[PDB]
């Protein structure tokens, strides 16, 4: 059941960004400009096929992929990876492999509001979106 994370949501909090982007090896000109950008996210369905898009005005990206199966997937800062997304405590679960290394995106709903946790090594981003009409 995936259907109450569909939609357009635009970032309205961000905490810890920079740690996780660090963490990833991200440069410093590249964190800095990250840190002011508020993306959009798109989250839509077609039967199984899920297309998750990230816009901004500094970086896009767009995923397709269908929960529970893998996929290849070059991020926004350009590291290439194994993914599997996968719905476990009504939780969306992004998971990424890459070198032995790897990163979960975790997207919760809390109040109407999708609470994006991004982890890796020890560095915890969290980030909130809101719902646009
Ligand atoms: C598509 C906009 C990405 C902006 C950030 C670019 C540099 C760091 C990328 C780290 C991995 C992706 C982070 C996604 C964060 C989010 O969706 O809010």
């Amino acid at each position: 059941m995936v259907d109450a994370f569909l939609g357009t949501w635009k970032l309205v909090d961000s905490k810890n960004v920079d740690d996780y982007m660090k963490s990833l090896g991200v440069g410093f000109a590249t964190r800095q400009v990250a840190s002011m950008t508020k993306p959009t996210t798109i989250i839509e369905k077609n039967g199984d096929i899920l297309t998750l898009k990230t816009h901004s005005t500094f970086k896009n990206t767009e995923i397709s992929f269908k929960l529970g199966v893998e996929f290849d997937e070059t991020t926004a800062d350009d590291r290439k990876v194994k993914s599997i997304v996968t719905l476990d405590g009504g939780k969306l679960v992004h998971l990424q492999k890459w070198d032995g290394q790897e990163t979960t995106l975790v997207r919760e709903l809390i109040d109407g509001k999708l609470i994006l946790t991004l982890t890796h090594g020890t560095a915890v981003c969290t980030r909130t979106y809101e719902k646009e009409a």
